[PDB]
């Protein structure tokens, strides 16, 4: 190999989670890695950033920092712009605890730090277990995946979002490349009193799966495949434009008549 | 005849990202009041940046004022929207209004939103949800007039397609705003200063950059309309899938040998 291939490993499961060691393991044989994460469970982080406060990083043995209290993109953020020196080639993230499936992928903070290296040299990864057993399989899926960009240069997408299903390796009957499925809107809250008769509330579990067909990230997963799911993060609803300019005419927003 | 038909003629769940007390969401919850019934659902402080964050490994207390705004403590934007849509709110809102808030949310910045986050949780409503952003901190009831247009608008007549709405307004007396147009998000080059800082004990502790250069502000974006004095609305959603990236995907794979034996 003419060139090593420089990774920058993160995730939000925490720095310590047995996910992003696992990985971080399997990518060392013949990768360099510096690990940045966040220091503790950061699940549902989201692209969310410290902007009101400085963060603090704690330096481990092994090389791997930490950083306080920062959320996955904070940890990317800081990762590729100060404290790898080059930048990394590329991002990985994971392996996440869980899946990250469908409309569910804006609130990850898993796909979150891979959509802060979209522009690197290489497209980001996102990496999910469906479940806890196989962490082996989806390093094995992961490790491909970089053997596959570099023997031959990904054109276009600048994230890809991977669901490994918590199967041994022998198990998974390959790759789909699909899109996010959906949900039915999410409305189960489970409100717990304190000791004090105060009423406090947790958030509840996701919403019904809605479009889970064939050709989605719910099914690819259900089925056994790996799924590879290209990501943007251009939110504009492009086929709304034109209903949305109508609408303001025909209500007199904007214009005098 | 007046201005608008009813004093509360909808239900709204008013939130934002700059807490309760910022002036932004103070000025639109009297706006709206004229004319809606109004529920305040917000963070109990600034929670700026918190993008689609949610609180999952605890549960929230909600703190009430005296005039009833609800401030969720520790919540995020989303926090408040899904409490207040799912929980708070008898009866429940016919629409999700979050902002105004304090500066733009444009181009791929959007993603990174928690104003824009909160009316994304709205959007399985009665009525599209809008997130209201001033392009500045001067003129709060220019965004105030042009939401309660919107607002007006949608009990002339519903707004089909589009789920949510994202709309920038100049920071300029109404007078001078152009007009409206409906864009597309623009782009930014990544950011990429890190502002180091020493402590008292003298260990370096880092901020977080600005938003790097405008690199997508091309005739229709979100960010040409404003600079040039328009009312920017995209319409957004949440799905992140990168379809036409789908072929060139596949393709890779199979020339790569990623995912077959040949
Ligand atoms: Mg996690
Ligand atoms: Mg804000």
């Amino acid at each position: 190999g003419m060139a090593s291939m420089r990774i920058l490993l993160s995730n939000d499961d925490g720095v310590h989670a047995p996910g992003i060691q696992t990985l971080a393991k399997a990518l060392r044989e013949f990768a360099d890695v510096q690990v940045v994460a966040p220091d503790r469970n950061r699940s549902g982080a989201s692209n969310s950033l410290t902007l009101e406060s400085s963060l603090r990083t704690f330096t481990f043995d092994n090389g791997d920092i930490a950083v306080q209290m920062g959320t996955p993109t904070d940890c990317v953020y800081l990762g590729v712009n100060a404290l790898m020196r080059p930048r990394p080639d590329i991002v990985v993230s994971g392996i996440n605890a869980g899946p990250n499936l469908g409309d569910d992928v804006i609130y990850s903070g898993t796909v979150a730090a891979a959509m802060a290296g979209r522009h690197l040299g290489f497209p980001a990864l996102a990496v999910s277990l469906n479940g806890y057993q196989h962490y082996d399989t989806a390093a094995a899926v992961t490790c491909a995946l970089l053997r596959g960009l570099s023997r031959e240069p990904l054109r276009t997408g600048r994230i890809l979002n991977v669901n490994v299903p918590d199967l041994p390796l022998a198990q998974v009957k390959g790759i789909r490349v699909t899109r996010c499925g959906s949900r039915h809107p999410a409305d189960k809250v489970i409100p717990q009193e304190d000791p004090r008769g105060n009423t406090l509330y947790w958030i509840g579990p996701p919403g019904d799966k809605y479009d889970a067909g064939p050709d989605t990230d719910f099914a690819a997963v259900d089925e056994g495949y790996v799924s590879v799911t290209p990501l943007h993060v251009d939110l504009t609803a492009a086929s709304a434009h034109d209903v949305v300019s109508d609408w303001l005419d025909s209500v007199g927003v904007g214009t005098q008549w």
